[PDB]
């Protein structure tokens, strides 16, 4: 089961419009929440300019397909930006795409606060294509300690299947983000840990699927995939993105690297 990994550095539009319909299974996306400078010239909102990316991220998406969106709920008002809100209403207005489930990500650690409750949480917005999106649950279930597992056998009111199985871990993750010493580091300030995209790409992806992130930063997306056994198209518009991918290699089965968008297909064959 050897898998194919293509990379490059390009906008994300570029990216997704070389994607033929229905030939992805999973799309991992956290966007920036802002609009540049020069996207004034078509653009009179964060919305605007993201609705974009999000239509043809539901055109390249398969029928069994879905889309985890990170995202805060912190916007402020400000021109040009939005948060996983301002992408959240866009989609009930102009999607069929169903909303899964509203991930909550409840991080440990974090700054201090004297006006007001310190933030913990930062949301995932999952969407599914249709209503035969793929799910395997099984795949991210939490298995209990054998004490606990063995209550829960004697009780014989409980299905002894789903203890074996584990519990569901829910919608609300209690995960570490990455700190300045983890291992994972590449550079990227927003770098997102393995352990958060893992869970998505075990749930939301067969093995063997193509997994797509255009917003790839550390190229973190691609590690997972590889170590998944997926397989998974990432880029991102900064040159820097290239040292970062070469870096998670690094961190690594059989599976071919491959750069450059004019060999997409190499990632997109089953
Ligand atoms: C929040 S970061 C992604 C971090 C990623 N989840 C990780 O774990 O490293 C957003 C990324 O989008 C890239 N970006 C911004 N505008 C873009 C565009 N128009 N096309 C492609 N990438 C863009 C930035 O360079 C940045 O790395
Ligand atoms: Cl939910």
């Amino acid at each position: 089961g050897t898998t194919r990994h293509v990379y490059d550095v390009c906008d994300c539009l570029d990216t997704l419009a070389k994607l033929p319909d229905d030939s992805v299974q999973l799309i991992i996306c956290d966007p920036p929440y802002n609009i540049m400078l020069a996207d004034w010239d078509d653009h009179m909102d964060y919305i605007g300019w993201a609705k974009r990316w999000l239509a043809e991220a539901e055109r390249v998406l398969s029928p069994t397909g879905s889309i985890a969106i990170f995202g805060g709920l912190q916007y402020q008002g400000e021109a040009g930006s939005g948060d996983l809100i301002s992408i959240i209403s866009h989609m009930r207005q102009n999607s069929k795409m169903l909303l899964a489930n509203l991930i909550i990500w409840n991080y440990p650690n974090g700054m201090s606060a004297q006006r007001f409750f310190a933030n913990r949480h930062e949301e995932i917005a999952w969407f599914a294509k249709t209503k035969k999106y793929f799910f395997d649950l099984d795949a991210v279930r939490e298995p209990y300690d054998e004490e606990t597992k063995a209550a829960y056998m004697k009780d014989k009111r409980l299905n002894p299947e789903s203890v074996e199985k584990g519990r569901n871990p829910t919608n609300v993750w209690r995960m570490s983000r990455l700190n300045g010493n983890s291992l994972e580091r590449v550079g990227h300030p927003t770098q997102k840990p393995a352990a958060v995209i893992e869970r998505l790409v075990r749930a939301l992806s067969h093995p063997g699927s193509t997994v797509l992130d255009f917003f790839a930063g550390s190229g973190v997306t691609a590690r997972v995939a590889i170590q998944e056994g997926r397989n998974s198209i990432c880029t991102d518009a900064a040159p820097v993105f290239k040292e970062y991918y070469q870096k998670q290699l690094t961190f690594l089965r059989s599976y071919e690297i491959v750069e450059g968008a004019a060999n997409f297909g190499a990632a997109l064959q089953r």
